[PDB]
């Protein structure tokens, strides 16, 4: 009797699964999404409450951007998933509701990460901490910063100060964790609580019989800790008029439920990325069923969605301005992943595939959420060319090959997280790492560890390279070496960050919404891997001479000779970089990691790129010192001239069987550049896409793909006039960011990028 | 290999060793310490600043007494090393300072341990706790009480209601660990930080490689709050304006620094237990020093001892009422390790060791410091003669066989925590476990696992005995099967308790005075051992009928035939509990630990004989319902009859090779019992002891005994009077007790018990 009086009421009309007798998302979905193949025909307006409601939030958007500072942040509060009252922006026109705080955009205090960024938020935003605040977090609750501190070692402290290793998460939260916030729209609180007490109770046995002592005992109230959550959520919902206790009962309480399972994670942690999840299509089942039955319409539907949408332009986190350098554009990450095929060969695109593009017009173009469409030869060619057409009017999506993750999960069921970081939901998450220098990793290996910049010795003691010339085998021999070096300190902070994560800063809201055991990836990211390519490249087909100093420091390099760039499509130098991406993997995959995370990569940046390229000296590959890295894994600026199809199957190229943890990608042409009139741009687009996404047993395929549909002169105007476009939104990593919300410097790297001019 | 001047310098005139080199106290005193075998002819008396804050100290005492609650606590202030200003009695009178709190007697909060409890003593005492304290330890900083009760399983949850196993440290400090407290005044902080940074460092090859990942980020990160805590140590002791960041100089500052590394112990740190150490003999080679010097004259040497072990008497801890009933008397345990002998046949006896004795005359009878003497055949007849005279005296000394530690240990510098843990001072600690219910163990085996006074299912449901007559063959079997689930769950109780205490509240400052790693024992004790024993006498020696109830529940037994009964010297019972010892500890034996604590067993009680007591129904022994068990290791009441000599053999003959955790005995006898005339009285004492702890290779020995000598007469005369004997202090489980202090039932427990007559 696994059917209660309402779950029968709420679920009336919905057909029969395994998921009605467990926690089973993914079967609901199954048994009762309706694929759609039509047009955007049907897509309907904004109503003049959305309309209202989102003017009003630009107001705050703009003082944002202007001031490049929070609209207002907590100054005495420690947040809390019960910590803040209801707050609006107009109570009567919300259909949709809940805010950090109580009020909209004012960020709030997440001390469990560490007091000393907040002090330093105070300090720069102008704001004084209030002392007690300080105390509390200082002497009484120990936090995730000091934890890690008190055990790192000098070396990586070297290696945070050369610019090697630099901006990992060590002071901010982590994140890379989406809870499934479907399950509490599909079967309410009080059955998920039940649920958890089960897992809870299953673990008695190992405990009594000292199976595995400390990993039980740390499970068991991790689990308490989540069971707590929960109960939590309720209350955060009820000072909101609302009782979550049991399943959604229409499309409008789907909707709220999903996000007020989102709120209490956002309004308790400090993930750097906060992703939605994979929400869309589960949503479309409401949203059928009420449309059906005549109770919605379909302008009400969009209203809705509208709502929760621009409940996710609104997530705010209190940053300091070196987490702002690192991470560019005020970002979050509030990622949804839509379409997909299933493995059954139907496509996961539903109509509400569409309402969620929709919001782009419907409210404008916005950088979050983070819309990824999860690409597939097999989608129907109506979503295709509108989906290509909202690039083509916003620039705002961003596109990953569904056909090739999709069989390597072999579940139709996963989520992205944050800008390329694949998850199957409610059962798997990453152990966040930022990013590596790999570039200054080579320059130690010509340097013998000592830092060309700091001219402090960094890395393993050893001979610098002697030649007047360069020898490709040389310099690859002794970067191998140093990589072994990288990877050991990497693995290490990692080691000991995860660590103390897990103990002073659990995600207890997020992980109440995974299954009792969930699968644990360790994700290190490379930073500037077409520097190092080229660099080698030149090394091993030109004539670089290094420059030393009167110690025989090589602080720049000539070069005699053209050589292959990445990017070209030339297996010279492409080879190199498929080459690099593999061997990293090969080592940091030997080493022992924290709760068994299985070691991942990724070829990822963020705002790295820029941070790294100004701690690096002049490279072999020519690059000049301080000059930004490619975001990602972009060829440097400019260097791939040979159009589009070329730099695509450069990229694709890269191995994504090494880098499971993403591959990022930004893609910016030129309008003409993909044809004379929309019709044939859409068209282009997407054929452009199925070739690089094309997947095939003896094919990897592409990963991902942010696309940029500009002008460079766009952006030159935008940057002397701002108050021109309030909205405008550009892929920059593997994430959308409004341009002026970016520092002068950042917009600096964006307009110097390769703009692709033709195909 | 030149000594850092101030080394050099306070370390004038001592004689070299490994001691300079390294953190090594054992060494620093044996190549120092100057051995003693004169009589007491030069102890001085007390001056008249001593009696002056004596006197006004016992104002305080008398309150606490009278009103069986504590003079003042804080209610808004949350105990740290450093969040209390500097206190006194009376500035311009003490040699030695240092108060908890900023008043003398007034206690504080230790949050760190649970929240709850330090609102019950609030609701008990009837006073308001700080709604901000509230808060912090229940919202934002989780405490060892939340971490236990969030893990626990529900049967160890029934157990601890039934009264099996209750009293566990899951709310209160796990306390047994002893800092080795002179280390501060040897080497001064600075000195003791650089060799924790060494440590620290030690760790990070391990780290770097994976090996124990986890075990070694812990200890990283415990040793790095060590080093943090010896920094406040400093500011603590600034406070007072001394300045401990060099090593003593001095007889003085000897005492001082050793007093102020304790003082931070007892200001951060609820333990149930915070003992003293072995310290008497290592602060003798800094007053000989003074006295040869002429620096310091006799009686100045007993003033500084007096100042110090007064402020031991001042130490006080905030309880509730539920903790008074398991530890009765205001219990501290600052515990003192005096005499004993060492390895190299010396004995370890010095002028020292009579000033702390001394300390009884000097300023009356006092339940703290637990001065405990480390007894020896060896020792200076003198000595001898002098310690029983004082147990003569005053009743406040409990004597310890070092004859069978020392050599168990094979080193001479071990201490005793508590009332009888032994353990190598600042190499070895135990993780506290209460006792459990051996009796009630019994009682479960004859009826099925249901309790015999709830009715409810507590032990693993089976069938009870239907036997008219109980056989001992039969209900032995049971009660083996029984033991072995008390045994499991006993453990599973210790392992996550000890878990979360390392989590949320690791005594930094105490950890801090000990190598980098530490010995660990599992410490369980057993209670009613001897209505265990005795009852199973019956069943085997006489006709024990079960008088059951309409479910067939045994709720009372009838004897018929007499029957041995422990205590007596008659191998029939005596054999039955040196069994019953052995197998509990053979099976809590084979238990997977946390940390892998070396499981060990006790045979104490503390006041638990009197909680379990009225917690036990009516058992075969003849004991009737709600009748407190006997202390520790001792006879039920009065049944040891074969006067002095008997009983000692009795429990001498209990294995301390299968309680290594101490086994209690409390003596108790009539002064005429011993002789005419003290002369007699003080020799017959010693010749007692002799045998008692006479120990040859086939022949274990006693472990220890506690000594009054009194008449039952005095102590009804004190019930009626108690104003007439405000220091009255007694032995009553392994510690001593002011006899006002106790309530009445408690007192009613006291008087009750067997009062030897004769030898």
């Amino acid at each position: 009797s696994e059917l209660n009086e309402k779950l029968a009421t709420a679920w009336e009309g919905f057909t029969k699964g395994d998921w009605q007798n467990e926690v089973n998302v993914r079967d609901f979905i199954q048994k009762n999404y309706t694929p759609y193949e039509g047009d955007e025909s049907f897509l309907a307006g904004a109503t003049e409450a959305t309309t209202t409601l989102w003017d009003k939030v630009m107001e705050g958007v703009k003082l944002e951007n202007r001031t490049h500072a929070p609209v207002d942040f907590d100054t005495a509060v420690a947040s809390t998933i019960t910590s803040h009252d209801a707050g609006y922006i107009n109570k009567q026109l919300e259909k949709i509701v809940g805010l950090q705080t109580e009020a909209p955009l004012k960020r709030a205090l997440i001390p469990f990460g560490g007091i000393k960024m907040i002090e330093g938020s105070c300090k720069a935003y102008n704001r004084e901490l209030d002392p007690m605040i300080k105390k509390i977090f200082t002497e009484y609750r120990k936090t995730h910063n000091q934890g890690v501190f008190d055990v790192y070692t000098p070396d990586i402290l070297r290696c945070r100060k050369s610019g090697v290793l630099t901006g990992l998460p060590d002071a901010y939260g982590r994140g890379r964790i989406i809870g499934d916030y479907r399950r509490v729209a599909l079967y309410g609180i009080d059955y998920l609580m039940k649920d958890k007490l089960a897992q809870f109770t299953s673990l008695q046995a190992d405990l009594e019989n000292g199976v595995n002592l400390e990993q039980t005992i740390r499970l068991r109230e991790e689990i308490a800790e989540q069971h707590r959550a929960l109960g939590q959520m309720k209350e955060m919902a009820a000072k909101y008029g609302y009782d979550i206790s049991g399943p959604a009962t229409n499309a409008q309480e789907a909707i709220q439920w999903t996000y007020f399972g989102y709120l209490a994670a956002v309004k308790s942690q400090n993930g750097a990325a906060m992703s939605f999840g994979r929400t869309s299509t589960f949503l479309d089942v409401y949203i059928e069923r009420d449309l059906k039955a005549g109770k919605i319409t379909e302008q009400e539907a969009q209203e809705m969605v509208d709502h929760l949408v621009m409940k996710l332009r609104m997530v705010r986190f209190l940053r300091t301005p070196e987490y702002d350098e690192l991470f560019s554009g005020d970002p979050i990450w509030a990622t949804e992943s839509i379409g997909g095929m299933g493995l059954d060969g139907r496509t996961l695109v539903t109509k509400n595939s569409f309402r969620f593009l929709n919001t782009l017009y419907t409210m404008g173009p916005s950088p979050e959420p983070n819309m990824t469409i999860l690409w597939s030869e097999k989608l129907p060619l109506n979503f295709k060319k509108f989906a290509a057409k909202v690039s083509i009017d916003t620039s705002s999506l961003q596109y990953e090959n569904d056909d090739l993750m999709r069989p390597d999960f072999n579940n139709d069921d996963y989520a992205i997280a944050c800008c390329v970081s694949p998850m199957i939901v409610g059962k798997q998450m990453q152990f966040f790492g930022a990013r590596a220098n790999l570039a200054k990793t080579m320059l130690y290996a010509i340097n013998g560890g000592v830092d060309e910049k700091l001219k402090m010795q960094v890395g393993p003691k050893s001979e610098p390279i002697k030649g007047d010339v360069l020898n490709y085998d040389e310099v690859m021999e002794r970067m191998d070496h140093f990589m072994d070096w990288l990877a050991k300190q990497y693995i290490t902070a990692l080691n000991i960050i995860h660590y103390m994560h897990d103990k002073y800063s659990y995600e207890a809201s997020l992980m109440a919404l995974h299954d009792r055991d969930v699968i644990r990836t360790m994700a290190c990211g490379i930073a500037g891997l077409s520097v190092a390519a080229d660099s080698l490249s030149a090394i091993k087909y030109a004539k670089v001479k290094p420059i030393r100093d009167e110690d025989g420091l090589a602080i720049d390099f000539e070069i005699e000779g053209e050589y292959p760039q990445f990017g070209n499509n030339d297996p010279r130098v492409d080879d190199l970089a498929v080459d690099l991406v593999e061997r990293f993997m090969k080592k940091i995959q030997k080493l022992h990691t924290y709760r068994d995370a299985i070691p991942t990569q990724s070829v990822l940046t963020i705002t790295s790129n820029v941070v790294y390229g100004k701690k690096t000296g002049n490279t072999p590959d020519g690059r000049r010192a301080g000059a930004p890295f490619g975001p990602g894994a972009n060829p440097m600026h400019g260097r791939d001239q040979k159009g589009a199809v070329a730099s695509l199957t450069s990229v694709a190229k890269l191995p994504f069987a090494y880098a499971k943890d993403g591959i990022s990608y930004t893609f910016s042409i030129v309008p003409n550049a993909l044809g004379k009139d929309d019709e044939v741009r859409k068209t282009n687009l997407a054929g452009l896409m199925d070739g690089y996404f094309h997947h095939e047993a003896s094919i990897e395929g592409g990963q991902h793909l942010n696309v940029n549909v500009m002008n460079r002169e766009m952006l030159l105007d935008a940057m002397e006039n701002p108050e021109k476009y309030p909205q405008l939104t550009i892929r920059v990593s593997g994430y959308a960011v409004r341009f002026n919300s970016l520092t002068k410097e950042q917009q600096q790297d964006v307009i110097t990028r390769t703009f692709t001019q033709s195909m």
